[PDB]
């Protein structure tokens, strides 16, 4: 049936079943899908104070709208955020539907960074409002050559405690200044849970070298049950975000129990999806005998939207269709706790 | 009777059953009531807002009490004049739905509200759990042989779920009776509504004003569980505004207060679509063409959950599950059209 | 495999299985605690409030950590005199829910909250996501035979959803105990419970007290997905309030602000009812007649999904989607009856 | 799967699927977008050209985004008085197709353009090959049933394949907006239209302007592969031409030129043949008659082969063959009958 | 049936059937299990006396309660055990369930190292008295690059000979200093027992290349009858339990015939299962031109305890019935003598 590419990009993140997946629940009546893509060189960076001494690099792969992986200690993320937000960078979805831009509130002028505790505004671009993951996955292989293909990793998928400041926004392109502007998950977890973490107790969890991650996929996992879109609202903020002040443009609510944060948290994370924490045990990198690891980050997350009259994409919607296998699918899915499986 | 049930669901004026229900056992104990008026409406002449347009713009949203806002209405020009693009509006009054507004410190019913000074939104229904099982709008064009030209054109979108969007107003249609209830914003028609490029929209239709009294207008829902709408308390000061004249029509001051975003969840059915419709009716100038006559025939089909306050409780029944339901609102849904015939 | 979480949904006392769930896979990750308490209560003997009075006033109310209040109650006569209706709490201490008053900015636990300064509501459990797989209560009358005279009279009802309606205790039912939970508040027996025309209520029921040991009242869930309920951080200052005595049972100070509504969402498993029950009970004069003495059995099954930090993470397992789910939730519920036959 | 594909082929205006395509495997990786426009069109009051004359002359052309030529309409009237025939345009604005003339020098957008200094007309999709699926025209006359008097005749023709007879003109129906499509050049009435015997022609159909609601027009393509057309680079100076005034509707200055042959082939799809319609209207004095008004409904459903270049490129789907395509085409092509019942 | 996901755990112990695994005989009437894991890099040392000119670490994976795997001449052991009880590191559980507190009897404070001769109690802190293994897991993965792969290994199981000192206790987490405490197979055992074994003649015996050795998986076997419980009984000791004296902390009884060495050595060992010693021949380590073989050791002991109702997870305790097919899954397990399988 027709259904059929649905469920295989539903259970197959990089599936090439189709082009514009759908969940076929019936619960989007008009909808269009776009699979957000990425393919980014990543390599374990030479940090001097905050990561020093550590040839350990954190991935966290998260359901947040458009920078759905955060790296700590990599090199670009030592380049481009030195001493701050754990030195980490962005893998987002750039020059893809989905997004936001920071203007002035009073003005209407975009402008990032923001220049807050002056009113600021996060203008939705995507010309929708109500979102949902059809399926996020992730793909790590090793791209040194085999005489420094050393290391291991350990992966595990968790329940996110839905702590506002776990998650931030970040431009979709992964520098500090362009203002196209993702959701992504925020460093501050790392410190707060990741870094400290028991990964080994956490079912699921799983271990291998680095020189087999190439054949390891990560993909975040639904619920049986249906999955509810997630609602964009209206977003304006003052002193009610943060960031730690530096070059880094890393931005995300300066507490936990304003409605802003709530709200923030709410709009920027599809709370239907589990959390993988991935901690990549990299070849050192000193920048004068090693030079690390380099890795190549592939991640794709399918979003299924509800575009609003006044968007262009409104004319190519297409009717979501209930399928009967859906809920099996779904549960066949997520019954394995499995970090990773075979590609 | 599941299938009394299901054929209300498909048919928001279908005589099945007078006390539907979404059969789905989401409310254990509930009762229902079908919300219906009828309104007689004409194309205004506005001296300046809608001046020598002969558009009449209707709007049909999933809002609790007041679904129909109607702009450039003769009713909207006489009551509104030169506010809130002339609208006029068409609720549900003397039925259980509905709100009164109170001055917060002495209780003392008033309207319309007196910003800044803090104000109450009282739920006067005795429910705070409402959805709606379906919800349906009829046009007849009342205009003799030598006065029935005229064309129109409708569709159903995606709402981009803007609190603006809403406001709150009499269920009678006036400006003064303070039995209050929720309606689309006029305010939407100017910010996507004119400037909306309706024939691309999927399921649009078109057709000619003497042959509307053949066509029905309903809105459709999803297809997975309809969850209800909860009413929340609400009290307001500056975090609600007006067009400041006497159209009495009162929307969040902005879109990003708390307050807002509760007004526009406990307002709106958010389970449903909403459904646009331009009249290309006959000029209304005054002296030689008086426009065209309509008659509205709206129904909101709704079911609630009443709290043990309310006379209303003792009266409710079981909701008992039913196999068909989701077939029956992917059938229903599975089609854009935003028109069928009756 | 499934057999068991049905047996536990339908019977909340059900011996099937220590780790019950809702098997509808919803929470893939998942660990579950039987929560229960057996205390006992007798009607009390109040000098003012409830002078003269026999009756026990009982909400069964689906809180996190303290679903029963008693008003009326020796105990509730003895710990609160005069304050909060002399009511009792029947909660469930030294398990894995609750939570534990802080001072915001040191962080040094602190109970009572020391009002208006900030305070934080620090989520002790690891787990944000809870549901409750099943709630009941069982009433005993531990009186001799010679001694068993009484009636009772019950019903459930569609929660009112007002945040004043639920309040903070500690789980153990004490005034002092810094581990807190979420309770019915009394304020709901004096703004709608005293006044309800219990007889009218769909589902009422009455009995003698000497047959009150033959029944169990249970919660009733929907037909539909159980959603899960998120607790979000909490931090008040005046947002939340208490008589000002030591009883210190605490509040919202209006049900207009974030954080009222805040508090009710995270604090209240809203696909649940509630059930109020009146124990009329022998007089209690405080020497000589004692009253009534009950044996309460309250169980309140909730499937929680962990956070990594806690080491309960480890012990979690799969959630596997059952076909009968539905139909053992729509089988419970569709009889509203507010008590059984144990 | 391919049963919404062959729908929109025999039906234009068919609700079958928002993204049609050909199933014949042809564009290997293609989108579909259908576009749509719904105009009023009544019959002009010309002072010199059509005066006293009450015919609208339409031609349904397989032209890239301007489809729909009408001469002796009062648009044509108001916005080209005295030129190309008084003639309106209904096109397919604000949608992916068109073209922006350029300064060739600078690239500054311009329009009109600055005949004979270097010009270009830049391809604004993101596709070089197009094909038509199929193409359709609905005429709803939208006078008072008192008002419906007047005839129409109409006939489909094997087109000339004269560069002179297309033309390029605003999408929007203007003469200043800068986004260009190709339609049928009113120059065509004047050479071949007008002098045409239309009752000699094979299909050829006439019928009573009231019932004109009735019918549909449609173009037919033939039942061999329908073969791609390709957008060439365009740039022209004196190549071009107009006839010099506010109109702005220009065309290749003589039949003979690389220039005049590019444009044809690339603005044209030859697979798709012509309709001619003469609309006889009720009289338009100006002032106390305003002839006959119709609703004019056009659709062309568009399949194209999008550039990497293109936002549009990442939704592209698999075109595959179907074994009916053949068989679907044959059926509908196999009638010359100019209207079918709507 | 449900007993399925258990005889699963039961023949492989990384398995991912349940989370919660049994032995289903029905011998704890009402009992709870706990998957203990860690994960740790592993490297052979560069010791300067006690291993100097080898490059041999030897490996053993006891069924001891909490700290189950020892390994002579790593780099770890090295680092913290500098000439003392064979620079020996251990893979423990930390920060789950099982495990001791060392105090001073008279005062009951906790204290770690000992003060012996003082009068000291190891306080059973897991909340229960009576554990058995389920399952018992290694897996080994050479970490290096593929430039630096050489070396081979041998491995045997064995029926272990019941010393006492054979076993000593050491913290959990594998440090000389935090007072969680477990029990691990004592160093001793190599140099009375380990070193000098003829391991080629041991039924199942096997050998490979270090670059295989991630294709090997140990797993200890246990008994076709009936698996007894192991209880842990009251422990205090002032004299009758020593050290080397040295910063290793590492203490054992102080002979094999008190008491006080039998009680430890019944209560902290698993006597129905066997003992497995590896010896993993690796490439050098001098510290300038190589610089050894880099593992990740990957251990999982299951471990099925009935908890006494003082502990919280008394609660958590469900019923363990009797299946049919457990006897002839046990036997098929170690009817075959063979070191290691396939993964």
């Amino acid at each position: 049936s027709g259904a059929a590419k649905h469920h295989a990009v539903r259970v197959k993140p990089f599936s090439n079943a189709t082009t514009q997946p759908k969940i076929p629940d019936g619960l989007l009546t008009s909808s269009l899908s776009r699979r957000l893509q990425n393919v980014v060189g990543v390599r374990n960076g030479n940090s001097p104070s905050v990561h020093a001494g550590s040839d350990v690099m954190h991935v966290v792969i998260a359901p947040t709208l458009g920078v759905p992986v955060m790296i700590a200690n990599s090199a670009e993320g030592v380049l481009k955020r030195p001493g701050l937000s754990q030195e980490s960078s962005f893998i987002g979805f750039p020059g893809q539907t989905v997004g936001f831009e920071n203007l002035i509130e009073s003005t209407g002028v975009p402008t990032w960074p923001p220049t807050i505790p002056t009113g600021q505004k996060l203008e939705n671009k995507g010309g929708f409002v109500l979102w949902r993951i059809i399926s996020q996955g992730l793909r790590i292989d090793l791209a040194n050559s085999d005489e420094e293909n050393d290391g291991w990793f350990e992966a595990c998928r968790f329940n996110w405690r839905n702590v506002p400041r776990d998650v931030c926004m970040t431009p979709l392109d992964g520098s500090t200044t362009t203002n196209s502007i993702g959701i992504a998950p925020n460093p501050l977890w790392l410190e707060e849970v990741g870094y400290g973490m028991a990964m080994v107790e956490q079912p699921g969890y799983k271990s291998g070298l680095l020189k087999d991650i190439k054949k390891a996929e990560f993909m975040l996992h639904p619920r049986t049950t249906t999955h509810d879109p997630t609602l964009i609202d209206p977003f304006e903020y003052g002193g009610s975000m943060t960031s730690s002040g530096g070059i880094d443009n890393v931005y995300y609510p300066s507490d936990n129990v304003s409605g802003n944060a709530v709200r923030f948290r709410d709009m920027g994370v599809d709370q239907n999806m589990d959390w993988i924490y991935i901690r990549l045990h990299c070849r050192p990198n000193n920048g004068t005998s090693s030079l690390g690891s380099n890795f190549l980050f592939n991640v794709i997350q399918n979003v299924e939207v509800a575009f609003n009259p006044s968007s262009d994409f409104a004319a190519f919607q297409t009717i979501n269709k209930a399928d009967t296998k859906t809920k099996m699918v779904a549960d066949g899915l997520n019954n394995n706790p499995d970090v990773f499986n075979g590609r």
